[PDB]
């Protein structure tokens, strides 16, 4: 039937969760980052939670990584039959943007680690 795509829109909306939740683990990362910054004595526990928090992120990433990169060699698949279709079409438009928001948070999430990388060795 059309039980491929249906199956594809539910594996976007599962990998836009995914982002969201990386998204959402940035966040954090940055109330941790400044707690423990404008901390006198920071907290050991403050410094586990920021490394699982860490340990999540990289985690998830590499499952929005890995099934981003299954949608994309399923399209090439597709693409070798020098073919092209509706669906294929409707696939790589959502790789594309599920790429650009997956390619915004891990930029930011960088962005955000460096600056910290920075302030902690800028310090004591």
């Amino acid at each position: 039937r059309d039980r491929f795509m249906d199956e594809f829109f539910e594996q976007v909306e599962e990998i836009r969760g995914f982002i969201d939740k990386i998204a959402e683990n940035v966040e954090e990362v940055k109330r941790k980052h400044s707690a423990i910054l404008a901390s006198p004595n920071p907290d050991e526990k403050t410094k586990e939670e920021l490394e699982e928090l860490m340990s999540d992120i990289k985690k998830t990433a590499n499952k929005v990584r890995s099934k981003l990169k299954s949608i994309e060699q399923s399209i090439e698949q597709e693409e070798g039959l020098n073919r092209s279709s509706a669906d294929l079409r409707i696939r790589k438009t959502q790789h594309s943007t599920l790429s650009r928001k997956f390619v915004e948070v891990m930029s930011e999430y960088n962005a955000t680690q460096s600056d910290y990388r920075e302030r902690c060795k800028g310090r004591i």
